[PDB]
């Protein structure tokens, strides 16, 4: 049968850091550090599924999975010192247990490996080259959504247009953690993925980071960055944009006058004030009940394509995953 | 075999497309450090490589331009890691851009450095111990930047003549003599002997002693002082002054760029054109560049681009 998401999780934990080991311990401490942060690693788990889903190999799935969740972990490396975030998953970042230039040349390593283990891969037989391009896709679009998110923070302005946003997150987002999981699956069977991979994945991406950013404002385990991150980085939220589109005159002012403000200029009372009022209203229900609309939206777009999975049981994972994306 | 000029142009044409993008802002931001122009001797020493192998000229610029892709980058992310202000007469670019920008900028960059790869591949152009062998340029340059930030950011300055060469190999001499060698063999399909790893690692190891010798000598006035570099010299003198100079210079090296004296740090620099540090390091340079033009000597004389060969020649004696 399929193995269960458990075995998968600890199998590709273990690739993970097994591609991560260096003889210098220093150095091995420092790129091996986010993977031995732990998590459910839900868009290796995803390529794992879709893989199989699509008939193809239990190796070549576990193996372009852990490249993915290489690319989750130099990503965040390299997001935590552009982002300014001091905690990552229950410790402090990595620029802040080590100085920022040696974290910054981990992610480095860190990408470098994961395109090592993709071009064995494809030496090796489990992906054509079409595999390597869509990590070429996977690395380009995110990194220009996060671009586009570090210039709206530090702007003169702030562009609050939903449409933005959208493309923003699709970018940034959206597109390696729900897009790429599908797009893998078929590119590493030999089929060429149906468009609605793209057009679906973008919805249930899209959910996903909208319940992250839930998450990080409400008091639950911190799973990503610090509690309310978002409020002291001042990152545009779905949340966020809809509290400003509700609240009252002065509410609205004071929240854009505290965006305004690089995050050590924030006054310490006025987030406080902030995040009690994002809690509180009813911007907070209406982005968690959006979140729900979008992953409505990406299941519809992907139901009639499924239907051309012959791995069954994966598939059964599969669809349990990508709704865990937004359910957690 | 094209000429230098038209290879040099051939590869700034090619690595400006590779960065231009819809984006006009993106595009100015990614396409900054490459429109700062150079000479592009790595990417040079590629394609004559690659035709002295008779690997065909398109593979030969393609994986050039790859090479200088990955040059572009690790400049961005370097100047970020060493705080250098300025990079060719100008702010580096995480001084003209908000850094996060600046260092997004440059996993952008490397992101089309393994396009371009990965085009190449599935086009037919590279086999894939192309791509394996650019995976050992990034591994062993960012082991080789994490042992010098390393020691850098921290002031560390006892470090032995041992430490040098294995922190050098790995920043700079692989990607800059032994990658354009082993790379010429790979695009034609055939095996590197080990001696372009041996021979490599020397003439690229000897090339960054003769440049530090020269800025010390040659000629502000010794600019590798206010910066307190980890030279060969600096530390060979380090492991043979007396307490009481050794404390001086280690007193002088401990400050800051900024808050150094000109006339403490003239007084170091006379004490080192002056020492049998730099006389040793100077014979060092010498005995590894004689070492790696031997090493190279077999397989070059039997490479099939004797024209090429010839330029490749002249470039490595040069460096």
């Amino acid at each position: 049968m399929v193995p269960a998401p458990e075995a998968i999780r600890q199998a590709l934990q273990e690739r993970l850091l097994a591609r991560l080991d260096h003889p210098d311990p220093l150095y091995r401490d420092l790129l091996q550090d986010y993977p031995r942060r732990g998590g459910k690693m839900l868009r290796g788990l995803l390529t794992v599924y879709s893989a199989l889903a699509h008939g193809a190999p239990l190796e070549a799935g576990l193996e372009a999975a852990t490249a993915l969740e290489l690319f989750q972990n130099w990503v965040l490396v390299h997001d935590d010192i552009e982002d300014g975030s001091e905690e990552r998953r229950g410790r402090p970042a990595l620029h802040r247990l080590h100085p920022m230039p040696l974290a910054l040349n981990a992610g480095d390593a860190m990408h470098a490996e994961m395109w090592g283990l993709l071009a064995e891969g494809l030496a090796r037989g489990l992906f054509p080259p079409e595999v390597l391009l869509e990590f070429h896709e996977v690395v380009r679009r995110t990194a220009y959504g996060q671009h586009l998110d570090l210039l709206w923070t530090l702007g003169g302005t702030f562009d609050l247009r939903p449409e933005d946003y959208f493309r923003m997150v699709a970018h940034k987002a959206a597109y390696y953690t729900a897009v790429a999981p599908l797009r893998l699956g078929a590119l590493l069977a030999g089929k060429t993925p149906p468009a609605a991979y793209e057009e679906g994945g973008l919805r249930l991406g899209t959910a996903f980071q909208i319940v992250d950013d839930v998450l990080n404002l409400e008091g639950g385990e911190a799973y990503g960055k610090e509690r309310a991150g978002d409020l002291y980085e001042g990152k545009r939220t779905l949340i966020l944009l809809r509290f400003l589109e509700e609240a009252p005159p002065e509410e609205r002012a004071r929240a854009l006058a505290l965006l305004a403000l690089p995050r050590e200029a924030k006054p310490e009372a006025e987030v406080g004030w902030l995040l009690e009022r994002l809690l509180a209203s009813r911007a907070l229900a209406w982005a968690k009940a959006e979140a729900k609309r979008l992953q409505a939206e990406g299941l519809a777009l992907l139901e009639a394509a499924f239907q051309d999975l012959p791995g069954k049981e994966a598939l059964d994972h599969l669809r349990g995953l990508l709704a865990a994306l937004v359910e957690r």
